[PDB]
C-alpha cells in the first residue's frame, strides 16, 4: 500500500503542474499529495529504507520539512477555501511555497509588479522589489483582504484594523544596506518618491 499510495501522491502532482489550474480546490489537492509523499517517505526513513521502488529515499530531515511546508500550505489554503476569497482564480504561482514566504513572510498575494529603487543617484545601482497589490492574511479574526503598495518611506500594507499604513520593508534600511549616501529615489510606474535614511 504504502507504494501505491506514493505513486498516487507523485503522479497527483506531476500531473496538477501540468494543468495550471484556476480552481483552489485543485491547489488544496497538490499539498495534499506533497504531504501524503513526503510523509510516507519519512515514514520509510523511519525504518530504515534507504530505497523503495528503485529511487533513493531522501534524508528523513528533508522529507520531515517538505512535510512541514506542505502541511501549513494545505491548512492554509483550506481555510481560505471557506471564505469569499476562495471564488477567486488561485494560480500555482499565487499558491507556491515562494510566494507565501516572500516578503512579508507567511500571507498570500496575488496581483504583482515591479518597484526600482535607486541609490546615491546611480543608475548602476538599482534594485528591483516585488509589491503585491492584494494581500491575504491569517489573523485571529480569520483571513481577510489587505491591500498594499509603496512610497518613499518604504512598502507597505492596508487593512481596516487601524487608520494606517503598516510597513514591512523599508527603504531607508535598504539605502543603508546598499547605498553610500543614505540617498535613494523610489520608481513605481509614473510615480517617483525620493528619501533619504
Amino acid at each position: 500500500t504504502a507504494c501505491e499510495r506514493l505513486h498516487v501522491a507523485q503522479e497527483t502532482q506531476m500531473q496538477l503542474i501540468e494543468k495550471s489550474s484556476d480552481k483552489l480546490q485543485d491547489h488544496i489537492l497538490y499539498w495534499t499529495a506533497v504531504r501524503t509523499e513526503n510523509t510516507l517517505l519519512y515514514a520509510a526513513r523511519k525504518k530504515g529504507v534507504t530505497v523503495l521502488g528503485h529511487c533513493r529515499v531522501p534524508h528523513s530531515v528533508v522529507c520531515q520539512e517538505r512535510a512541514k511546508q506542505a502541511i501549513e500550505m494545505q491548512l492554509s489554503l483550506q481555510e481560505l477555501s471557506k471564505t469569499e476569497f476562495g471564488d477567486e482564480p488561485w494560480s500555482l504561482l499565487d499558491t507556491s511555497w515562494d510566494r507565501y514566504m516572500s516578503e512579508p513572510k507567511r500571507c498570500f498575494k496575488k496581483g504583482a509588479r515591479v518597484v526600482e529603487v535607486e541609490f546615491d543617484g546611480n543608475a548602476s545601482n538599482t534594485n528591483w522589489y516585488t509589491v503585491y497589490s492584494n494581500l491575504y492574511m491569517r489573523t485571529e479574526d480569520g483571513w481577510q483582504l489587505a491591500k498594499a503598495g509603496a512610497d518613499g518611506t518604504g512598502l507597505y500594507y492596508c487593512t481596516m484594523a487601524g487608520a494606517g499604513r503598516i510597513y514591512y520593508s523599508r527603504f531607508g534600511d535598504e539605502a543603508a544596506r546598499f547605498s553610500t549616501t543614505g540617498h535613494y529615489s523610489v520608481r513605481d510606474q509614473d510615480r517617483v518618491y525620493a528619501g533619504v535614511s
